[PDB]
């Protein structure tokens, strides 16, 4: 493993801790969600993200954050605001952007010296 | 080696990065996957594709792509959608369609002036 894979595994672990039930842990199949595939064209979930970390597909924290955002944006588009899925997506999104803020990453860069 | 062999080795290396465990590295046999030769008439894998590049058997990207798509198609026919092998095939197929799209190859041709 590389140091960047470890850092991303850390962020992913901390995010998934906020989805106890695993709503975001696996892909959304049409069996689970009728016609999902008709609405959401670029699906994403935590499991796909872990596989990309293992394949060493992320060049940057920015790329990881873009997948994370896409996953949350999907959930807030497929699901109405009054759902558990929409509300948790929104909570998750904010937590992730605090965790991986420019300010947090600058302070981490300084500690890499 | 020749320029086309070098371009194909490049595309192959980038595709193989998507399969870090090497599930697509070697041929599927009936000893590995029950009843494979019944469903799949023309097996293909990354090892075979590498051997064909080295032997200079591919005359065009189209010919190379055809093997890549065959490999993915085989896995998406034999395996159920809920399997690692299906999901990975779909992942490889998407990467390859992006990398070797008509528009990408156009851009490459333009740079060969
Ligand atoms: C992220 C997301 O949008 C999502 C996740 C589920 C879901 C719910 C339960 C298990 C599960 N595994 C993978 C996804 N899920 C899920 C389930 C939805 N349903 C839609 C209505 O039918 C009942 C379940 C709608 C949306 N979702
Ligand atoms: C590409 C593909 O369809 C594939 C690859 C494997 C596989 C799995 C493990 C070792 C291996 N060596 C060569 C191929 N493999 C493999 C194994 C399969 N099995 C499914 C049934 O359980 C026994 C193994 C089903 C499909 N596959």
């Amino acid at each position: 493993s590389t140091p960047i894979q470890q850092l991303l595994e850390h962020f992913l672990r901390q995010l998934q801790r906020k989805d106890p039930h695993g709503f975001f842990a696996f892909p959304v199949t049409d069996a689970i969600a009728p016609g999902y595939s008709m609405i959401i064209k670029h699906p994403m979930d935590f499991g796909t993200m872990k596989d990309k970390i293992v394949a060493n597909e992320y060049k940057s924290v920015t790329e990881f954050k873009a997948d994370f955002k896409l996953m949350c944006d999907n959930a807030m588009t497929y699901n109405r605001p009054d759902t558990v899925y929409y509300k948790l997506a929104k909570k998750i999104l904010h937590a992730g952007f605090k965790m991986m803020s420019k300010e947090r990453l600058l302070a981490l860069k300084r500690s890499m010296s």
